[PDB]
This record gives structure tokens, sequence and C-alpha cells, in this order.
């Protein structure tokens, strides 16, 4: 496997604050079609990898998924976590956002005055994203097919016919969302996938901001985050078990996976 970097992933590795790899991250200076980004990029990674494109949640800036920069970088990825245009933009335009933050990190890739020049292989992609910012990055994924992996948290969108997406898909959901209920929209939205390996991740008694910076899930979240980037955007079967298993915790309310191998 041409993309599998680091050690041999452990449940203690992947349920740590930091994986193996060096953090460093960098402000855009121009942002290509949305509001503002930051780049969190690996300094020792043995070779590219693929980049993660984090979008919020309405009203939402970028500290709410900042969280995600440093750990998924810290195991091999490049993240760029985006403001938006506007706070008030909706889950189509944060979806167009997303992936020109994406083709920004492309362009980025081929600038020599760039920290992340010939750091990245723009074939391997994935989206990220919380409440509106979810249903962006599945917005993203049903348009965009050749993303490697998808794992948006507590996802709303007008819509919950995601039936399109055929990119390996995790829902993190919060059992006590008010604003993005997982009755009427996270599980609506994972049921209607039928084409996908896909997971359902709901953490007992989360708020909606159950998967945001600052939660007290980090361990398990991450691990699960980091696993199913690294199983689906590297091909990295030594995460198989990591990214499909039932984590069979009392923070999970709810599992549910198909598909996943
Ligand atoms: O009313 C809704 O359905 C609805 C309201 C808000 C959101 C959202 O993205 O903002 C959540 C905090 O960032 C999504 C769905």
């Amino acid at each position: 496997n041409p993309y599998a970097r680091g050690p041999n992933p452990t449940a203690a590795s992947l349920e740590a604050s930091a994986g193996p790899f060096t953090v460093r991250s960098f402000t855009v200076s121009r942002p290509s079609g949305y509001g503002a980004g930051t780049v969190y990029y690996p300094t020792n990674a043995g070779g590219t990898v693929g980049a993660i494109a984090i979008v919020p949640g309405y009203t939402a800036r970028q500290s709410s998924i900042k969280w995600w920069g440093p750990r998924l970088a810290s195991h091999g990825f490049v993240v760029i976590t985006i403001d938006t245009n506007s706070t008030l933009d909706q889950p189509s335009s944060r979806s167009s956002q997303q992936m020109a933050a994406l083709g920004q990190v492309a362009s980025l890739n081929g600038t020599s005055s760039s920290p992340i020049y010939g750091k990245v292989d723009t074939a391997r992609m994935g989206v990220m994203g919380w409440a509106m910012g979810g249903g962006g990055s599945l917005i993203s994924a049903a348009n965009n097919p050749s993303l490697k992996a998808a794992a948006p948290q507590a996802p709303w969108d007008s819509s919950t016919n995601f039936s399109s997406v055929t990119v390996p898909t995790l829902i993190f959901a919060c059992e006590n969302d008010s604003i993005a209920p997982v009755n009427s929209s996270a599980l609506p939205i994972y049921d209607s996938m039928s084409r996908n390996a896909k997971q359902f991740l709901e953490i007992n008694g989360g708020s909606h901001s159950c998967a945001n910076s600052g939660n007290s899930n980090q361990a398990l979240i991450g691990k699960k985050g980091v696993a199913w980037m690294k199983r689906f955007m590297d091909n990295d079967t030594r995460y198989s078990t990591f990214a499909c298993e039932n984590p069979n915790s009392t923070r999970v309310s709810d599992f549910r996976t198909a598909n996943c191998s």
C-alpha cells in the first residue's frame, strides 16, 4: 500500500490526544472562494498525504471544529478548517466552499512558497463538518464521488435523501441534539445511504456540539474519525477493525454500520 503512513495503530495510540507526526499550521493568505482558512499539516510524514476540508455550522467559526486539525494532521493528513463567506450560509453554499478549500489545498501543494508544497496527494481527499457544514459535507460527497471519505457530525440538510452518496461515510450524531434532532436528520440521512461503507455513531447524552472542540469524548470520537479517514482515504486496512467495529462503549447510545471491511 503506497498510501500507508505511520506506525501500526493501537487503541491507545488512536485514543491519545496526538498521533505520531509533528503538526504545524498557517493561515491562508487569500482564501479562494471561502471566508478564511487554517491549514494543519504533518512535518514528518514519510510521504504525501490526503487532504481533508472541515466546515462549521450555522453562525459558527473555525473554533467549533478546530480540534480536528491537529488531531487528524498528527496522524498524517493535511487538514483545512474554514470560515464561510457568511456565518449564515446554507449547506449547498457550505459544500461549494468546502470543495473550493480542497481546491486551494491542491493549488498550494503546487506552490513552492507554501509549507505544504509537495506534501499532498491531491487525488485522495475527504470532507467533514458540523451541522449545516455536515449537510454540506454530504452534498460534497454526493457531487464528488471520487472523494475517499466523509465524516460529518450532527449533520443537517433540508433533504435527508443522500442515496446519491457512494463515498464511505461516518455520521457522528448527538443523542440529545435539539438543533438537528437525530430522528429527523442524522438517522434518516444514515438510512438513506445504500451504496457505500457507512457508520452511525451517536454520542450518549450529547448536545448538538458533542463532536466540537472541547467535547468530553475526544478519545473515542478522535479514534473513530482518524480510523475512518485512515481506512478509506489511505486504503489502510491496518485500520479496518478500528474503523468498522462497534466500540461497545457506554459513551455511545446508538451504533450502526454496513458494508464496512
Ligand atoms: O433548524 C435547523 O434545521 C438547523 C439549524 C441550524 C443548523 C446549523 O448548522 O447550525 C447549528 C450550529 O452551528 C442546522 C440545522
